[PDB]
């Protein structure tokens, strides 16, 4: 049985809970994280991949989160649950407005 | 501008699922996605299965987080043997292996995801 338990594994510096490498190779990464402890952050820096990203938003009921993403100088607010693509190239990141305990933003690389 | 998907979860039929499982990525989201994603919050799941043992021809990976290590459990059954997941725990369940989980404990905010893989 392929376990994988010593997790999550910081990647440069976020927590990577899937990583292309595991179980032979997969065609996804996925990062993130519990929003709660993140509601007090006043900043957060852009960045930019070379693959697309997809936001995904959650929590234990729909709307207890909301996160602000700023794309190429648009901001956007989104309400839990919310899928957002990012595409390769775009510069992007998100601010945590409002979180329950329990809710979670996961960057997903698309491969 | 870009692609935001707010219609969620996105309700599909799945072998011996009692209900439609809850999707958050399908297939054909944004010009086609090499995984599918569903699952969600398990606190009030402790104790009940969400399906019969199943089979799929693709890989599924379960992804089991809580606010804190250690919150959330759950028995996986793999071809009649049982496997216990603490979280954080990711498990690789191959295609044709029959399977299927049991939610053993669980706090506000431990989820499970099944992540189907192309
Ligand atoms: O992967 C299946 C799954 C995980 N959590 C739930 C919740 C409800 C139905 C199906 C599922
Ligand atoms: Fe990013
Ligand atoms: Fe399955």
């Amino acid at each position: 049985a392929e376990i994988v338990t010593a997790l999550p594994v910081p990647l440069a510096p976020a927590p990577f809970y899937l990583t292309a490498d595991m179980f032979g190779g997969l065609p996804v990464q996925l990062a993130g994280g519990e929003l709660s402890k993140l509601v007090g952050k006043p900043v957060a820096a852009p960045h930019v991949h070379e693959v697309d990203e997809l936001y995904f938003l959650v929590s234990p009921e729909p709307g207890q989160a909301r996160i602000e993403v700023h794309l190429d100088g648009v901001r956007h607010e989104l309400v839990s649950p919310a899928v957002m693509r990012i595409p390769a190239g775009s510069e992007h990141c998100f601010l945590t407005l409002e979180a329950t305990v329990g809710s979670y933003c996961f960057g997903i690389l698309v491969g």
